């Protein structure tokens, strides 16, 4: 997990203004959920080769599909996998109003076939640290909901829950955690895309996208739900199903 | 339907800033969604004995609980009704990022005993026209997001859609209705609760909380889900179910 076999570049845009697009299939568990129209209305991560994780409150259902592999949303052309989803299993201490324990997992009928621009990202353990300041990256498709159709990428830094409340206030619970507010805006990242952060050579997964400025401030930080917070729920679900 | 047994008293107070408190129990079918943990995330309106009606993007589920027959959440000593949910069922055309179809109907596990306090809002029909203009009224505890603990009501004037757009631009589709921007905020409906109009006596209802003004501005209309768009599917439901 965490190793794309096509390496992500990284540049200086990367951390300015709205980011830069992405090297094709360097993010390979990025996916795209799309409705049964193929309306895409939010991102996510494969974890393996039949779970995919996202938001709560991305209200996904059975009768919605996970896109895997894709690189440009108006490309009918590149190589894609349309999966069907077999079961949603929505975290029991999701709150609409809170929206903490913003996570969701998404296990498909049949499972992805894994490749080159196909794979999963890293879980943490509950226990791993992330420090504020640590550079990590949140990527998607979030600039359409406001502009360029292929997968983008942002380098941003963590903050402490302490220095995010100064912009969100008392939004801000145990099981979140916020990156940006340093010149660039974290509004690339869909509805459940992944904040990723690369430890020992392994991408891992941090943060799944749940608000942001809306006004995609370079100067306010997005919100996530903590991986580390919530990622005992995700191995104790993968284990019960 | 839509006749409470006590009467709602509505004065000039009610057309501005944020509305003003209602007549206990005047509201009968406004309900209270809350979480396992008694945490009020939610409004809606009962529709019958065994059905509640709700935004979609409240994200209830069977554990969440109805709440019929509150006026004051601070209060411990008034009667209340606190009802099981056996099933929920969201609108299929529901989009989480565009926010449309916000509809979901939660059947209970034991009926509710209706009363003086607890009764239904009546539905339009699919065909019935709510013109631009119209006063209605918006009830919940929308405020206590942001502060009185009983249940407020504003009145506030339906706008057309191409009106609505001035506020909202794209966002505001066909199946969606506008009401405020009057000089009073819609802030005091919580998500999924009620847009209620007059019509022949008895109280309809037009719309379902779905957002308003991030700032509760009085000049910034509320966005609801059009009840005569999904009163069809609200029916179907009802009778397959």
């Amino acid at each position: 997990c965490g190793v794309p076999a096509i390496q992500p570049v990284l540049s200086g845009l990367s951390r300015i203004v709205n980011g830069e697009e992405a090297v094709p299939g360097s993010w390979p568990w990025q996916v795209s959920l799309q409705d049964k129209t193929g309306f895409h209305f939010c991102g996510g991560s494969l974890i393996n080769e039949n779970w995919v994780v996202t938001a709560a409150h991305c209200g996904v259902t059975t009768s919605d599909v996970v896109v895997a592999g894709e690189f440009d949303q108006g490309s009918s052309s590149e190589k894609i996998q349309k999966l069907k989803i077999a079961k949603v299993f929505k975290n029991s201490k999701y709150n609409s109003l809170t929206i903490n324990n913003d996570i969701t997992l998404l296990k498909l009928s049949t499972a992805a076939s894994f490749s080159q621009t196909v794979s999963a990202v890293c879980l943490p353990s509950a226990s791993d640290d992330f420090a504020a300041g640590t550079t990590c990256v949140t990527t998607g498709w979030g600039l359409t909901r406001y502009t360029p159709d292929r997968l983008q990428q942002a380098s941003l830094p963590l903050l402490s829950n302490t220095n995010c409340k100064k912009y969100w206030g008392t939004k801000i619970k145990d099981a979140m955690i916020c990156a940006g507010a340093s010149g660039v805006s974290s509004c690339m990242g869909d509805s459940g895309g992944p904040l990723v952060c690369k430890k020992n050579g392994a991408w891992t997964l941090v943060g799944i996208v749940s608000w942001g400025s809306s006004t995609c401030s370079t100067s306010t930080p997005g919100v996530y739900a903590r991986v580390t917070a919530l990622v005992n729920w995700v191995q104790q679900t993968l284990a019960a199903n």
